[PDB]
């Protein structure tokens, strides 16, 4: 068939929702395990399937016997793979603070960890594989995250009411500036025992005369994470609530955790984290501290601002793995053609999809596949389809 409805993938992370995926789409769940991620490509550890002829076959396996078709020569010569990872991410408690270097320092990374032998499933395994992990976030339900560094001297205004939970505080009281934030942040995640005990007794202390943001999010985070030098990070990184619609890109060597809430998420191929905070695992932080751009975002520049052409609304991506787009559905058909594979993911309402003969019916929360070789297909309906595609 030319379009393909996908089987997908869940993954029931200790973290995940029990609800999320049920409320939302109707997917079930009488076993009520926590369902963490919807994933929806032809990632190796449990790829998409299509139904061939009766059957069902891998997507990933699909796209390797015929890779040009599937992917378009663009992405098939740059890549040699389905480029991205496209999920449902449904946060039901916080989860870890996390960076992701750039690709070149991936790429030194990888080597060196394997130039010393190091176990692929090792705690110290910082670089799994050679690649960047660029990653947008677009929220389905409020979605509560951090992202990257606040102005200084916002930093520095959140940071007076716990100047007594460690020197390197005050250090960067003196002077504000991207070296003391460094030293500030490798100092937190490095507090040990009396001193650490301190430090967490004097923000606790904090969040009893502080109210509002970001003093509320530590609250919300220190349910589940009370002993973590983490719990400081939002004085440090920006706070944000995306409301459903509203993207954020997040950058190379920049920190970032994702709160609360229910959200898409498009990633490049990569499981190069380098955590932050928020964590029971060892952190690496001379290695982290490398690979994290210590330069202020303001508020006004987290999000991606989006470009309406007609019914598509593009979001732009400053990387090549990937691209993300919302569709507007209507009575009359608008065509939706690309260069490349896509995946078409119903949000809200009813996508009929067509191609020629064919007609495909999502409802929300299910998805089809959509071959280079495929393109263009019709959509009408009602809501909005996402899609994940490659604009090379
Ligand atoms: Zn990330």
């Amino acid at each position: 068939a030319s379009m393909q409805k996908l089987i997908n993938s869940v993954q029931n992370y200790a973290w995940g929702s029990k609800t999320a995926l049920t409320e939302l789409y109707g997917i079930a769940n009488p076993q009520q395990q926590p369902m963490a991620e919807l994933w929806m490509g032809a990632h190796p550890k449990s790829s998409s399937r299509i139904t061939t002829n009766g059957e069902t076959v891998s997507l990933r396996d699909a796209i390797e016997k015929n890779k040009t078709a599937m992917l378009g020569e663009a992405v098939a010569n740059r890549f040699g793979e389905l480029p991205f990872l496209f999920a449902v991410l449904c946060a039901a408690q916080p989860l870890s603070i996390q960076v992701h270097p750039n690709k070149r320092n991936s790429e030194i990374g990888f080597a060196k960890e394997n130039a010393a032998g190091i176990p692929m499933d090792a705690a110290e395994r910082n670089y799994k594989d050679p690649n960047h992990k660029p990653e947008l976030v677009f929220a389905l339900t409020p979605f509560l995250a951090m992202n990257a560094f606040r102005e200084f001297s916002d930093i520095v205004s959140l940071l007076q009411p716990v100047a007594g939970a460690h020197s390197a505080i005050a250090h960067f009281l003196q002077v504000p500036n991207a070296e003391r934030l460094s030293q500030l942040f490798a100092s937190l995640l490095n507090m040990q025992g009396e001193e650490k005990s301190r430090a967490l007794a004097v923000l606790k202390a904090a969040l009893n005369s502080q109210q509002g943001e970001p003093w509320q999010t530590i609250r919300v985070i220190s349910e589940y994470y009370p002993d973590d030098s983490g719990l400081f990070s939002p004085l440090l990184l920006n706070v944000v609530k995306l409301n459903p619609g509203e993207a954020m890109f997040l950058f190379a060597e920049t920190p970032h955790a994702y709160l609360q809430g229910v959200a898409l998420e498009v990633m490049a191929n990569s499981d190069n984290v380098l955590r932050a905070g928020l964590t029971p695992k060892y952190i690496d932080i001379p290695e982290l501290v490398a690979n994290v751009k210590f330069e202020p975002k303001p508020a006004g520049e987290l999000l991606t601002a989006p470009v309406k052409s007609g019914a598509e609304l593009d979001f732009p991506i400053p990387v090549d793995d990937f691209a993300f787009s919302l569709h507007d559905l209507a009575l009359q058909e608008t065509s939706i053609g690309q260069h490349s594979a896509a995946i078409l993911f119903c949000v809200e309402g009813e996508a009929v999809l067509r191609k020629d003969e064919q007609r495909l019916v999502l409802k929300p929360g299910e998805s089809a596949f959509i071959g280079a070789d495929e393109s263009p297909v019709n959509a009408s309906g009602t809501g909005r389809l996402a899609r994940v595609y490659n604009k090379l």
